[PDB]
């Protein structure tokens, strides 16, 4: 019946959930997962209102004696906008991609990307690239603009000043886990956040409809 | 006598200081004073046009074997607009608030901040709030807009980018001090900035009128 | 002849890329080289579409034991406007220029840049200055908008947002060189900047026409 009002608002309180990071008052998160050559994973998230992006660079551990990064997945929530993903890669720790003069300042990257789903739910999206063995560093940087849901202008003469303040407010986090085995079960899985395993396998959590 | 113009013009030196300040010309300033177990205080200080704000995380000195932080006192410059002032916050490395469906991406705590005052005039605005004994660590953002004397859109069509640049040109200092006695003697006192110690004692220089 | 297409097209191979940067496409670049007492020279670049900045921190190496910044050049790409060239600095690790209440948030140092040309073209912009001797570090932050061909309002309502993202997509790298012949042997000439070395030699490569 729809007399079980308990039912009923446990329904709603999943559904407000999912909805709410959709909205402009929502967050929009990031997270690079770097994937190091001794089965270490480092992740770098960051979380902001409107837009958001990271700008890192993943180097060789123990001053380049130790395990090197092999490959990277960029990891955004279902709140981005897929079309205004941007980035912007080097290979080395100095300006790797060909000559300045003749750069694009990044590449929209968004038609790579899969989506992550639970229960046939967007519960993310992820691009995965590895890199050449013939590097043994990578800076990277990659961008995200929140869905609008409406014809808001976000950066218009009075909102400007909000986004300005989002970039203050943005938190940034920096994790290294000794195999995805741990980044699994100690980080994204408590968290509920989207991804996706060497295996194929999906993370995530459903919370609509 | 008024023919004292000595007397009249330092007293426009100090009015002038005063008044350039709360001009968009001056300066907005942030302090997070991050006080630990062993009484030292860390301080974050960040000072820029139009809007300034500090994203940092406080953790447990030693990796995890040191002090750890227990509260955070918060101080704008009286050039703040209070009302627009923001704060993120986790007590973690990983995340801390709750689930990022859910999560609101700032509180306006503004109408926390208790005004720092020197012979009546406002030198200041502090928050303060202690960290839960059960944390290691906090990771903190806040944010707050230089107040606007006029009707004037600092985010306007050509001004936009004047903002943006405020971004590249703010200035960030880092310290640690062994004692807020040390603190006091040789980071507040000496550069005349607004605080209010354990004591609830209130320090700064009132410039005005 | 005309019918050397080869030569017709490598020079507009070079004319190209000459164009493409200035266009608002490209990259606006800055460099800063921290000069040290050892003969070494730190180096901070980061490059980004539209306007670029940086601020940093230069202090004296092991804990104040081993050497010292003397001085500090800064490179704009000459895609930069000149005009709105900005620099904010500090001596101390404290807040050093005088008073937070007096001081003007940055200077507008453009018209002390010197032109780094190569066969009659500009490659660069160059403003160098050394340090007090009786300072161990520096703090500084300088910034600069790309040159805008048109009358396009890249802060529009529309393009802001890009503006946002260039902020994010920047990419940042920091390099340490023992001496300025290294620097200039696999640092500024296998990249193609511009420089300006201890004997006023210029460095570089003319792109155009």
């Amino acid at each position: 019946s729809n007399r079980d009002f308990r039912g009923r608002e446990q329904r709603l309180f999943n559904s407000e959930q999912y909805n709410y990071n959709s909205s402009l008052n929502g967050e929009v998160s990031v997270w690079v997962y770097a994937y190091y050559s001794d089965g270490s994973v480092l992740v770098i998230n960051k979380n902001s209102q409107y837009k958001v992006g990271i700008s890192e660079t993943f180097k060789v551990l123990k001053e380049g004696s130790g395990a090197k990064p092999r490959a990277i997945q960029i990891i955004f929530s279902p709140s981005v906008n897929v079309r205004t993903i941007k980035m912007a890669k080097g290979n080395a720790v100095s300006v790797p991609d060909e000559y300045l003069q003749r750069s694009h300042p990044w590449e929209a990257t968004g038609i790579k990307y899969r989506k992550i789903k639970r229960d046939g739910e967007i519960v993310g999206y992820s691009h995965y690239f590895e890199l050449p063995h013939e590097y043994n560093s990578i800076s990277l940087a990659v961008s995200g603009v929140h869905k609008n849901p409406s014809s808001y202008n976000v950066g218009s003469a009075h909102n400007v000043m909000d986004v300005f303040q989002s970039c203050d407010l943005a938190l940034r986090f920096c994790n290294r886990y000794w195999a995805e085995l741990e980044l699994v079960n100690h980080y994204i899985s408590p968290n509920a956040y989207p991804y996706l395993d060497i295996n194929n396998h999906s993370y995530g959590v459903a919370l609509s409809n």
